[PDB]
């Protein structure tokens, strides 16, 4: 097939990665706001840690769901269960491009006939959520800055932090749009056709 | 998702926090009308200290009781034993028009009870201290109280004009905040 | 006490008022993005008019459904069909507070006994939808400005319109929030 | 809702709008490259005009066919001809979402059932091509700039034009990507 993301995350079950990379990002958000870093997230005393984690996760998902070159599995072949005919829509999946295949209850559902059972494999273009050490630097900068900005604004309101972050976010956001101009916006309009 | 307030204050029993952050805000009110700061709020004498503290508390409650992103818990769970659930001093409001406070206890008015089969998940507004809210809100609250304290007891004109400008600026910033974060509904 | 909303709209059968007030509010959204006003909302079949009207309706219902001093009736008594014993939950009703009565059909369904059907006898806190000339000016301005901003953003994307409308919405919200704090608690 | 595109274009006969908005966009491509504007798009004569118009149409179709909040009708109802059962797949139609219905030879074709004839109306999610004055400003700027760059690159090769157009495209794309994330 085609190019894949750095992380496949096939066994992700929770909303969060629970990783060193996620901790580092949350610790950056805390720092921005004047709070000292923690050694684990998991574990679950403070409101500020929990809130930063949540804000970060939502922004991460919102930006990644658009779909970009680094988080796209260009030609993913999905094979149904032999007995049930089912294909799980796994928790790390953000979207199947095209408007035909959607998540219904944790299962890939085909709108062309109205079914979640398949007699053979399907090949689709899939967006898979990546962790912060699995994306280009410009994306980690845009997501973690945007999250820091929101965390500041919602709970703290330090204006020097806001002015500073607004500028860093603008710059990362321009860099991510320059990326997309180089790599292209995937459109479903196999790998060869994916021409756009 | 769900985000919580920075302060939970479950063991708050009085009307006041009694914190350093409270003292700093009262001291700003006193400075605004030319009185000197105090090192504690534990009843000192001083009618001006007491009055500032009370005006500040009332304005704080009034503003915070509207419900804002920073003091709303969208999924707070309250477990009742005796069936009963206390409505604590830090609770301002449970949104939605079903549960309310009956002399210190949560009253479920879908059934007219205040005893509960299990536990409940509600949307709850909880009073935050001055170091637990965004700067714009502290500014609005503290400036509004300062102005009220001036007008009620002193009436200095240059204070009034100055505070009025600051209150208006804070109030715009708080309305911008809510446009960014949204008003909760249901 | 008991004060009532200015509009009860019992005969309202579809989603829209169809009123002169609605027409004015739509013409205002049209003026904001540079289009000409219309003389009626009974189109054919201008897309812009249909879209403005839907967006405006949705925002109106959304903001009003919170419940405010101007659109709550703390003791609305509703009376059944008798025969069927059935109480409609009408287009103009946004919600019944308290947690017991809810919209099944709509009807009206007592979620604490059965039961779609009633002997008489029912008194209730009702939030009812007001028309654009039946609310305080600040709420009309909020609803219309917010609707105008969604209409712009989705279909037009004019940056100066957005900036200007955003400061108008903020002004309206500042007045509605004073209203909410003044009448509430 | 319930919301519909600004333009339905049910009577478009060919690939092009023929409109003042189309003319103005082609004139902008001509200006980017140092050529004078024209008063109309079919005379013809002009190779540059014909090529700019084709490039612009192709880019316009390609970007729009993704489907956006401004050009999706979530419940378009299409009604078959009574005698024939057929439903034309019109030139302004870009796609029908879901994987069931496609354009086969100019007719709406249900590829799941394996039929292009229908006993009554169908209601579908239709993406319909908008004119340059019927889309949000950031999309017109994206499409016209992109088209300008392809026209330059293929026939002119002016490097200063490419550098300046590439900045303006990036700026437009940034606004269109905020739109996509805001309306997604």
């Amino acid at each position: 097939s085609g190019l894949v993301p750095r992380g496949s995350h096939m066994n992700m079950q929770d909303a969060y990665f629970g990783s060193a990379a996620e901790l580092d990002a949350v610790n950056e958000m805390l720092a921005a706001i004047g709070e000292s870093p923690v050694t684990t997230l998991d574990e679950d005393g403070s409101a500020d840690v929990a809130n930063a984690r949540r804000i970060l996760n939502r922004i991460n998902r919102q930006i990644q769901s658009k779909g970009w070159a680094f988080n796209i599995n260009e030609s993913a072949t999905l094979t149904p269960d032999v007995s049930t005919g089912l294909i799980p829509f796994r928790p790390a999946y953000l979207s199947i491009l095209g408007g035909q295949y959607v998540n219904r209850g944790g299962w890939v559902y085909d709108k062309s006939t109205g079914t979640d059972t398949f007699s053979g494999p399907i090949t689709v273009t899939l967006i898979t959520l990546q962790d912060y050490d699995e994306m280009p630097e410009c994306f980690r900068q845009w997501i973690v800055t945007k999250a820091s900005r929101q965390f500041n604004s919602r709970f703290f309101g330090a204006e020097d932090v806001e002015n500073s972050l607004a500028q860093e976010e603008m710059e990362a956001r321009m860099a991510c749009n320059e990326y997309e101009m180089d790599f292209g916006q995937y459109n479903m309009l196999y790998v060869q056709g994916l021409g756009r």
